[PDB]
């Protein structure tokens, strides 16, 4: 044991509680000064003795050396994109055919309903509670490599708020950018003669194919889960909703917009009231993405891949 | 000019002739015996004068040394698969999400209808009319080489019935095994101490996965075409109907039961009618494969991968 070792683990705790109210909670218990304060104390001392140097702490979001290009991935677990609809009716018959579908219809079918992110979908890994690896969806079945770029991002944990982290935990969800952070982008990228972007997803989709951390690090980019793909050692919640909030309470952001609706009359308020709020969200949103909450429901209706919306097999019972 | 090279051109369009006839048609003009005496005819002239021997003559279907394994092919148009419905409502929904979705609905729904075979499916490329490549679906991004294997099915044409075919036309097809070839494959299996088959599709999935096409040859093996892939210096069909008359009409086998119904009750009456024949088609089906029938409303519905049907993104406009 020695002070300086407790002084730099007391620091990580004290500065990843602090991240956590900021980011996730929107409720930091202590001024961004008081924060300062404590973080380039932290970085002062790590520096001042290497040996105590952990590649997760707080002060080590940026790679100090660029890549030269990024390596393929391939997930182990496929990542799903969305079907939509474009209308009330379309939205119904969706419904309908699920009722029809389904063995044993609950009496209430109940909806996890969210806005739709104008964002890129992402996938993170945790080992052990501790961030490895991240990759773009690419076509579903292989991405890029986006590790330092993801580790950049300020709400992003490079470590799981838990004493009890899974095994192995991949966490999905979308890279955007806010309002404030695209406006302040464009004015200094126009005030030094540099590309402007013409809306916040582009934006977004720029920073990630940055080889430079240190420039992505200067980028305003913001995650929020919506779903996990790989998970070991650990029992889930058969609930949608419940995993959502499970995720928010081992330190991953997620949208606080995200409501529980039950049948597609209630469903559709949400997506009006969604509809009336987006010139006030303070970031880009497509639509209202809404899913089965029950898990077992979902894994009964399975997935399509890559099916026209055009021809149908009718199987004989 | 030559005798024997005008004799062997007159052999190869008689035969190239009766094979359509056959296979196609079900109408041969000839007896089996009168087909066999000129195929021999022809095999010992070639044999007699090699100099004359072409590589897609109807005496070479059968690759005389076998292969090592299968090479890797990725299609440049993805290989679609079909979503499935199991009852008359859930067809319903299917129907009445297409008629909300799109943006002018006419007057009769015309859908193209055809028994679903308990097959495998499989992409042929010809170049110039002549039969250089195929491969199995595999993921619909990427299959294996089975070239050599393909060749040797009958009813597949080694050159299109046209003297004026595409520069580049690929068809998609399912190859699957008559109950009548399946039960001498079995009864010949038994009475040889070698590997029966469980049902036809095993035996059809068993018979294209052979590296030595001498086996692959006597296995009674069968084609009907489902679509077209690549298309290059055509003018295709602007119904699904009419491309598929177009293919059996420049030689390549289709279905014979494919009709045209208007709209989801006349839809319902052929899958009835295909579900009460089931018994005497003399092949193995799954259920009905339902199309939109114009090609311009196939291209406005589009497709989807890879989504959940417990999931839709309800777009605002
Ligand atoms: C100088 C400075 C420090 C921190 C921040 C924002 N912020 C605040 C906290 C906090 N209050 O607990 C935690 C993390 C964080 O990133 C800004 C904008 C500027
Ligand atoms: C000996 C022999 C020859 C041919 C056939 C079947 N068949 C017949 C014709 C034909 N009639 O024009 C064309 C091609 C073909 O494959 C069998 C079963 C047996
Ligand atoms: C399964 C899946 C895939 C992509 C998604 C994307 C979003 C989004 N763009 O907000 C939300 C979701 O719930 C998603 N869910
Ligand atoms: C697009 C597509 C893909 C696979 C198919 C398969 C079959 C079949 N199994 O008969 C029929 C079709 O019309 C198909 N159509």
């Amino acid at each position: 044991m020695t002070n300086i070792q407790t002084q730099l683990d007391n620091l990580r705790k004290t500065l990843r509680q602090y991240e956590y109210e900021y980011h996730v909670l929107d409720n930091p218990s202590v001024p961004d000064s008081e924060y300062d304060r404590l973080f380039h104390q932290l970085k002062a001392l790590e520096l001042e003795h290497p040996e105590f140097l952990t590649s997760d702490s707080p002060t080590q979001r940026v790679g100090a050396k660029p890549l030269s290009g990024f390596s393929q991935i391939r997930h182990e677990i496929p990542m799903l994109s969305l079907d939509n609809a474009f209308s009330d009716a379309e939205f119904n018959a969706f419904v309908k055919r699920i009722e029809d579908r389904l063995i044993l219809l609950p009496k209430p079918l109940t909806f996890c309903c969210e806005p739709k992110l104008d964002g890129l979908a992402v996938s993170i890994l945790y080992v052990n509670g501790e961030l490895t690896q991240a990759a773009t969806r690419g076509d579903g079945t292989t991405g890029e490599d986006i590790t330092a770029n993801i580790r950049t991002i300020r709400n992003v944990p490079l470590q799981l708020l838990t004493d009890n982290p899974p095994a192995r935990l991949e966490v999905r969800g979308e890279v955007f950018m806010p309002h404030a952070g695209f406006e302040r982008l464009n004015k200094y990228a126009l005030e030094h003669n540099e590309k402007t972007f013409a809306n916040p997803r582009n934006a977004a989709a720029g920073s990630l194919r940055q080889l430079d951390p240190n420039i992505t690090s200067k980028r305003p980019l913001v995650l929020n889960a919506y779903g996990i793909g790989i998970a070991e050692g650990v029992d889930l919640p058969t609930t949608h909703y419940a995993r959502l909030q499970w995720l928010k309470s081992i330190g991953i952001p997620v949208n606080p917009e995200i409501r529980l609706c039950n049948g597609a009359d209630e469903v559709l308020g949400f997506y009006r009231d969604i509809q009336n709020k987006r010139s006030s969200l303070g970031y880009d949103i497509d639509g209202t993405v809404l899913k089965i909450n029950d898990i077992a429901l979902q894994n009964e209706l399975g997935f399509i891949s890559k099916a026209p919306r055009w021809a149908i097999a009718y199987k004989f019972p």
